[PDB]
């Protein structure tokens, strides 16, 4: 022990970062379609589309700024600074008193009557994209960093816990941020973000005196030599060009489970889901947060468990000592679920030809089958299995494959690859909708499905999860022989 | 090269054999319901089950009669002898000048009116398989030793060209002698295996004059000491007690593959299946076996492949070095097959419903709905694939693994352990059959299916096969530590 602090002090602030990100994404398609905007749809969705890319995007860049020119605690002191800022604007337009200050006055207000207050929420989405993508890349391997000079498994046991904090950072905000945005007052509903980032601001501000910093190396970019002599930078590169190709592999990994979490909140929107007596009940509605939660209480569960039994069991018998074998099954995971949500999607899709019945969740009809929503629980299992596997061993991996000099623009590098994956997968959902194939071609998400071929996407998707497993599992061999035989 | 000749000898001395054991169980159910037996369906199976049965249990004895008694090759010739004369019964059968001879004289035609000549065909049937138990387990070592004394590599390459041979006698026997069996002329159509193994036993006796034999060892078995001091002797029972728990995790496998391989065709037999011009038309009709050889010739056409371009790729970059890993890509493969057969048949199940063909394959109407048969191609790709990955990879493994005095032993145990799989595979389609469970429970094999639900049994197969390779891939590395580590 004794560096108990140091680490309480990152999970906090990256539980309360979490949190208020996973707020910001919860409901803003549906706050900009509102009263102080009443934008349509496309743009609605484009918005947050901009701001996860803009996240995506610019995560590296926070990691340079955090490797040549600040000290990666300065660093994510001034990205949360520029986080808080574009914080408060939500909150600003949403109150009537404010929101004449922002731009005019919003008059539309049952929107009868092409963008009111877009630089103000523009500059507040880029500003806050701009703060995730910084922190991320630079919240990880600083908290890795108070555990490292005690070995790998430190690092892993940290990490665990780490994810664990993410996961009940975003079950707080899904759970209880989001009803308040969905049902009652809701200047406070985008106020609480806002203190839970100004908390991790103080937080982070409080635990600089135990944290073990790492002064800045700016003379570490520039030897970026491309043309083919000081020593110890040859070696840079050389552990630079060979964890691109891993990166590269991991994209349809990516792809594959962010469609996944698309689709299976959207199958979810369509099955049964039983009533709270008097929460989701008149005049209040059940938000979807919840039903995206959904994945996130299971990982919560489960993860005590693996950092419990499994990893002294996998410990003391020898099984699945490096993490890339653990990123092959949780992509082996991943493919089972895919499986097992298409053969549920197969068996609902033949219930709704006979009864359906009328639901409303997000202030909205579904035509949802008569089966019980916990008949996902399997489909759910499997990806909590996956997750606990592969994500926290792909961010072990970022961290220790990275050289001692880069490790803030790996993780970077690693969550903007991720960001890609993403993108080609909203591609390929905009590739099976044309007319030629039939698959998911209603229309776009948060719609009825019950026209659509959601079991032939989810086979689609366990065919190119087990394929790029095969490729991975194909250039983890060509890694690992690198590792301690080359 | 040098010894290309006592490789080619054992090559067609399995495919002959082979080709008669595959001749013997095409058209065994359709002949026991025939004039000279006229049995029921429940008899008629149940022979062919004992048939199999002591083939599998009768295996281990030969190994053990070919270690400790006899040198391993008077033993095949010995059993090919018993095998031989095994075969004779059923061409006397099938002919009315000695069905005379052979036990009273068979007057039932139509069967009108308790089995015909049951010792005779017992006893035929219970030679039969002994000779093909002790053949068996003791021609793939032999046949393998032959090339020992080059390395492993040279073992494999020969494997793969053994099994390229028992599925080009499979596809001989399946192809011609069935579709003999079933439209022209019955006696000779029996004749053929019988001519088939006598060549066999001639070629073998031909071809002892240039095989590497090895001396009986009997004083091996009566030193399995199991109370806890020559030495050599302590290692036999270390390496043999350490590679059970390895077929006991591949019983299952053995469970999966061959409930895939009856459920397959049993799936083929309801699909639209093209009519050959004159061959399958008045007065003929198309074998099904022909429809169980689907299989075998997508097997002996991706066997030269694998053999020329896939084995150097991975030997050159250093890609599965060992038959457990292989194993496992090729039951990873066989779970892979069963999802896409269970996708095939959920679409094929909802187009029975709307239009329903009738076609005769076995002289009796099937209810075949509107999808070629051409639809099952990549779910028997993917078997392919599998077993040229596990089943030559869980050959060489047997044949490695297996002490050097104790070696046919050791095969007869895997092959053993292979039928006792079968047997709880038939138990388990016996289980999900009950009334509580309606998979597959309208009535036995070779019926209709259109009121059952095979993509639910395929879909358990693929569960079943995910949770046996995981199982599998945890003991092989428990396994795998004590080859080059221990
Ligand atoms: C791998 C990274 C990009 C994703 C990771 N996701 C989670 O932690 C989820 N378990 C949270 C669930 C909320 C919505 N389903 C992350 O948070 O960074
Ligand atoms: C693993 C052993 C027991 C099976 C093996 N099977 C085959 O070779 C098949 N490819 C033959 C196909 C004919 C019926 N589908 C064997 O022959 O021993």
């Amino acid at each position: 022990a004794g560096r108990r602090a140091a680490c309480g002090a990152v999970l906090l602030t990256e539980l309360l970062e979490r949190a208020a990100f996973y707020g910001i994404t919860s409901n803003l398609v549906l706050f900009l379609n509102g009263a102080p905007f009443c934008w349509e749809g496309a743009q609605a969705s484009e918005a947050l589309l901009l701001f996860m890319g803009l996240t995506y995007l610019g995560s590296p860049f926070g990691g340079w700024l955090a490797d040549a020119r600040l000290g990666r605690a300065r660093a994510i002191l001034l990205s949360l600074a520029l986080y808080l800022l574009g914080m408060l604007a939500f909150p600003l337009l949403a109150a009537p008193a404010t929101r004449a200050a922002l731009c005019g006055s919003a008059r539309l207000l049952n929107c009868t009557a092409a963008r009111c207050c877009s630089p103000a929420t523009f500059a507040g989405l880029v500003l806050v994209g701009l703060g995730v993508a910084t922190v991320k890349a630079n919240i990880t391997p600083f908290g890795a960093d108070q555990v490292k000079d005690r070995g790998p498994e430190a690092t892993r046991r940290f990490f665990n816990w780490f994810y664990w904090s993410i996961n009940l950072g975003a079950i707080l905000s899904l759970g209880g941020i989001a009803y308040i945005q969905q049902n009652v007052s809701f200047v406070t509903g985008y106020a609480i973000p806002t203190v839970c980032v100004g908390l991790a601001f103080v937080v982070f501000l409080c635990g600089q005196s135990v944290f073990i910093t790492k002064p800045p190396d700016g003379s570490a970019f520039t030897d970026m030599f491309k043309i083919l002599f000081t020593e110890e930078k040859v070696e840079d590169v050389k552990a630079l060009v060979k964890i691109v190709p891993v990166f590269l592999a991991l994209i349809p990994y990516w792809t594959v489970y962010f469609q996944m979490q698309t689709t299976y909140v959207l199958q979810s929107l369509h099955l049964r889901i039983p009533e709270i007596s008097n929460i989701t009940t008149t005049p209040h509605t059940l938000p979807a947060a919840w039903l995206t939660m959904f994945d996130a209480v299971l990982i919560l569960l489960l993860i005590p468990l693996k950092d419990k039994l499994v990893d002294p069991i996998l410990r003391r018998h020898g099984l699945l000592p490096s993490s890339l074998k653990r990123i092959a099954v949780g992509m082996f995971f991943v493919m089972c679920s895919a499986f097992a949500a298409g053969i549920l999607e197969s068996k609902r899709l033949n219930l709704v030809k006979e009864k359906t019945i009328n639901q409303t969740i997000g202030n909205v009809v579904y035509h949802a089958a008569d089966l019980s929503l916990w008949w996902q629980v399997p489909q759910y299992l499997l990806i909590g299995i996956s997750e606990i596997f592969a994500s926290i061993a792909g961010l072990e991996f970022a961290y220790s494959a990275a050289p001692k000099s880069m490790q803030s623009a790996i993780m970077g590098l690693f969550f903007f690859f991720s960001g890609v994956g993403s993108f080609v997968g909203s591609g390929l959902l905009a590739l099976v909708s044309i007319k030629a194939i039939g698959w998911m071609s209603s229309h776009t998400d948060f719609g009825n499905i019950n026209g659509c071929y959601l079991n032939y996407y989810f086979f689609l998707l366990a065919a190119i999860q087990g394929a790029t497993l095969l490729l991975f599992l194909i250039i983890s061999v060509k890694y690992d022989h690198h590792r301690d035989h080359q």
